């Protein structure tokens, strides 16, 4: 809603979106969204340090024609409140991979099929400081 | 337009926003577009190659409410086709600066007087491969 919107990305697969960010000192969780457009989100990344009754969990899903998907959780949490953190995602036609601090990485099923990642979207407690395209 | 549209940005008075980016290998022109939507434009950023008959020249210009203002050109051309390019963008009151690490500078009057900078948009000869705030 007040977090950074990009569209036209035209991210194809094996390419490498980078995004570094301010994660806030009292941060509650944190979104970042991608995919085609708001209603249509191949990976909706969503670290909640407490938010919904989640401590310190990944909380992944997608968002097919406005209708959220069945959620996935991931047992680890490289995230700090109050630091700045990096985020690499990369996808091919089975899933994207996502990068994450202290050498994490973990896969979420591919569940549009889309050619290309064209939208994303920053919200919750973490300020972008830095985008790169690779 | 087809390149890179980023929102919500909430670049304020002081603040520095970098944009690196590849110039095709035979391009025309590209436009770097800052403000607070596609109709209204603090700033229309666009170095001309060979394109509209001018050759080697930046023209910039304003968009209000829809209507383009007065372009304004400048005579100094450090860009090449075929090379990255690093753009830094800020500005206050009075101008909006645009800065080059090679040390070249110009200015552009401030003729909307947004108090932030909310829209990026880049079209044309011009693929963005990194945008930083600070
Ligand atoms: O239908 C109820 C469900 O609500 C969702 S919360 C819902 O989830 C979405 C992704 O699936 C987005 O994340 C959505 N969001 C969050 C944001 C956001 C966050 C920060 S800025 C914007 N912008 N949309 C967020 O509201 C819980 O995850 C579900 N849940 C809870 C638990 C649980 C609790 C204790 S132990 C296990 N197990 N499943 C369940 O309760
Ligand atoms: O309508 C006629 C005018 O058209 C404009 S071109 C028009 O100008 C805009 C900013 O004013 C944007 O730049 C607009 N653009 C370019 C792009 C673009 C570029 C790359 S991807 C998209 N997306 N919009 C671009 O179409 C010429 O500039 C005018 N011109 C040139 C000269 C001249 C020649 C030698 S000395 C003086 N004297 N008048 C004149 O011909």
């Amino acid at each position: 809603a007040c977090g950074l919107v990009a569209s036209n990305l035209n991210l194809k697969p094996g390419e490498c979106l980078r995004v570094r960010g301010e994660v806030a000192p009292d941060a509650k969780s944190f979104v970042l969204n991608l995919g085609k457009d708001s209603n249509n989100l191949c990976l909706h990344f969503n670290p909640r340090f407490n938010a919904h009754g989640d401590a310190n969990t990944i909380v992944c899903n997608s968002k097919d024609g406005g209708a959220w998907g069945t959620e996935q959780r991931e047992a680890v949490f490289p995230f700090q409140p109050g630091s700045v953190a990096e985020v690499c995602i990369t996808f091919d036609q089975a899933n994207l991979t996502v990068k994450l601090p202290d050498g994490y990485e973990f896969k979420f099923p591919n569940r549009l099929n889309l050619e290309a990642i064209n939208y994303m979207a920053a919200d919750g407690d973490f300020k972008i400081k830095c985008v790169a395209f690779d």
